[PDB]
């Protein structure tokens, strides 16, 4: 359950953005930061789902009811900074898949994917379930694609091999690495991750407690091992469709499609625009409710659902508006989402390690170090890029 409501959101349109552009721009060179990025995201996933299963409450519930009202009142505006964010990029990618798709100007793809999303804020598993199941279906069959066609491409293993090994080449790079950190580490689920897995007990007990997590464990690494694989063939193939070719606008989303024409010939087109239309439906969906349940939990009350998803489209369509490249704003919010990482990382580490919080499920003090070892990571990378992006 929570482990593939996670999954979905590591494969919204900011990671079809970044993984395309990093390939593109810099080979295999960035191999190394979507491996890290999704070893850190196994590490803080499974300290928010320890969260709610140990606690029994999410981690927004907890900052309100344990914390000062001015800080939870500047944790709440920070997570909804995040949240639209997060649906900047989910809202834009179905909006540009449209336009892949029928050929729609951008602003009407926004109104179709508008119409879309209010008309998928009410369902229920009578007819989610099957939406869900779709959309989950064609992502994945595009994700097996690419696992396949990084072997048809036949990458130079030799810098394949070097990608893996740290290496930043300039400004240029540290942009785009933040970015596929914040695309692997979603703030957004940092917080819905506890949410999810609260109130599943069966009998109250520790024991029960314990398996909960060793579930949740399996089930969390599993899926992210997947998406860490498809991510990285995602970006390999693109490394070796485009990389060093000198095509125009490569990187961009409009041509990543070319990525698997050796593979699926004519029809590439057709099914990477579905792929990343389902993608983004699903997961501005999933972004839309989980904010708010964040906002719950913050402010113990919300703002009706209508005008929450009607707020978070005014920056698609200023956007549109603006002319701005689509595929250049999904990566900036990844950017964005990669500085709201840390502030939620502080009261996920500081929460998981207490005893009245957690009882007899305290983080092993070795995870616990590991997390802030994280948390000092994030902090430094999104300190460096913001001393490029001012000057020397
Ligand atoms: C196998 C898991 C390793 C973590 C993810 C691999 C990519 C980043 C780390 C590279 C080597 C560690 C740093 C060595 C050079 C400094
Ligand atoms: C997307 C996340 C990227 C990182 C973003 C980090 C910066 C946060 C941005 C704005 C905070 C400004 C809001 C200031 C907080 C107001 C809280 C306050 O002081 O209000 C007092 C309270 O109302 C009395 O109880
Ligand atoms: C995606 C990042 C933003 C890009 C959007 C650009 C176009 C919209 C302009 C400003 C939105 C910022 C307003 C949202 C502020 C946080 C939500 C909030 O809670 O409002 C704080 C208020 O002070 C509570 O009293
Ligand atoms: C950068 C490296 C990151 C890669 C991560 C995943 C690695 C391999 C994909 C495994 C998927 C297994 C399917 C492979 C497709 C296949 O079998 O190839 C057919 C053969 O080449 C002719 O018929
Ligand atoms: C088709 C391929 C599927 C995608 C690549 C899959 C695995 C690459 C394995 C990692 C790289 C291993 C090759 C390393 C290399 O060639 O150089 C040796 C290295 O420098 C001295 O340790
Ligand atoms: C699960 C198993 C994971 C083991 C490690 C994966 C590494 C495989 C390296 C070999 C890559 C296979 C494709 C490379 C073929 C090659 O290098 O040359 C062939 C030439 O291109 C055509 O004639
Ligand atoms: C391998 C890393 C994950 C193993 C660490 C699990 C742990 O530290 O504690 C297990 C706990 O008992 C779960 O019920
Ligand atoms: C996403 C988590 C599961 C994904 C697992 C992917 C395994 C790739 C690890 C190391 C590559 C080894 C490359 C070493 C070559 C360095 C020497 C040049
Ligand atoms: C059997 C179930 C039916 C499967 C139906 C879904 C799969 C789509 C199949 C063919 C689409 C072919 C139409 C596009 C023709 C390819 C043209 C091309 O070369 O690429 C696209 C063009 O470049 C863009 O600008
Ligand atoms: C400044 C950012 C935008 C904010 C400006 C708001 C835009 C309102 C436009 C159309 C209303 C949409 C129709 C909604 C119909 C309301 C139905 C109703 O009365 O119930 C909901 C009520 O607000 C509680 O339950
Ligand atoms: C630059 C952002 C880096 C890390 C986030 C800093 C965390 C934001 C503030 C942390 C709140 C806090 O530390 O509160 C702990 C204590 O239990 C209540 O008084
Ligand atoms: C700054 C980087 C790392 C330090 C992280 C801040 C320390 C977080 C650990 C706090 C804690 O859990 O307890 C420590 C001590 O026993 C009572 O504060
Ligand atoms: C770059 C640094 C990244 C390092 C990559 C490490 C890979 C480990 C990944 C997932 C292990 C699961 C997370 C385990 C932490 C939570 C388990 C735990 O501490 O549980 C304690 C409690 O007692 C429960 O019963
Ligand atoms: C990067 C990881 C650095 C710390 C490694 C670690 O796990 O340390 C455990 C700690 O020393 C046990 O209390
Ligand atoms: C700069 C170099 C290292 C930053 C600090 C390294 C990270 C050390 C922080 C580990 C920590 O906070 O210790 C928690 C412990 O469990 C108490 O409760
Ligand atoms: C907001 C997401 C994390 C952004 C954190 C960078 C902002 C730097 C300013 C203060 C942090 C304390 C000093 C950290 C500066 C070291 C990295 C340069
Ligand atoms: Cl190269
Ligand atoms: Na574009």
């Amino acid at each position: 359950g929570p482990a593939v409501i996670a999954s979905i959101a590591y494969m919204d349109p900011g990671n079809f953005a970044t993984n395309i552009e990093g390939g593109a721009r810099y080979g295999y060179s960035l191999l190394w930061v979507i491996l890290a990025a999704n070893l850190m995201a196994m590490v803080i996933q499974n300290l928010s789902a320890n969260l709610g299963i140990a606690s029994g409450r999410n981690l927004p519930e907890l900052i309100r009811e344990r914390w000062p009202r001015p800080l939870v009142w500047f944790y709440w505006i920070q997570a909804e900074l995040v949240a639209m964010a997060t649906d900047l990029a989910e809202f834009l990618g179905a909006a540009l898949a449209i336009q892949l798709l029928t050929g729609l100007p951008m602003f009407w793809g926004a109104v179709v994917t508008g119409v879309v999303t209010f008309w998928l804020l009410n369902l229920q598993k009578r007819g989610t379930r099957p939406l869900e199941l779709a959309v989950g279906a064609f992502v994945l069959m595009i994700g097996v694609a690419y696992l396949v066609q990084v072997v048809l491409a036949r990458p130079d293993l030799a810098a394949v091999g070097a990608g893996f090994v740290p290496r930043l080449q300039g400004p240029g790079s540290a942009y785009l690495a933040v970015g596929i950190i914040g695309a692997t580490v979603m703030p957004h689920v940092i917080y819905l991750h506890s949410a999810l897995t609260q109130g599943r007990i069966q009998t109250d007990t520790t024991e029960e407690k314990r398996r909960l997590v060793r579930l949740n464990r399996v089930d969390v690494i599993a899926a992210m091992g997947l998406a860490g694989l498809i991510n990285m063939s995602m970006l390999a193939v693109a490394a070796a469709t485009f990389h060093g070719k000198n095509v125009e606008n490569a990187g961009d989303l409009t041509t990543a499609y070319q990525t698997l024409t050796p593979l699926l010939g004519p029809a590439a087109s057709v099914l990477f625009a579905v792929a990343l239309l389902a993608s983004g439906l699903s997961s501005s969906a999933v972004g839309t409710m989980a904010g708010d349940v964040i906002m719950q939990g913050f402010m113990g009350f919300h703002i009706p659902l209508w005008l929450r998803r009607l707020i978070t489209m005014l920056p698609a369509f200023i956007v549109i508006l603006l002319g701005m490249d689509p595929s250049s704003v999904l990566i900036l919010s990844q950017v964005i989402l990669c500085f709201g990482v840390p502030f939620a990382l502080v009261p996920l580490l500081l929460f998981t390690a207490r005893r009245d919080v957690m009882g007899a499920l305290v983080t092993r003090r070795s995870f616990t170090v590991i997390g802030w070892v994280i948390a000092v990571i994030i902090i430094a990378l999104n300190g460096y890029l913001l001393w490029e992006l001012l000057g020397g």
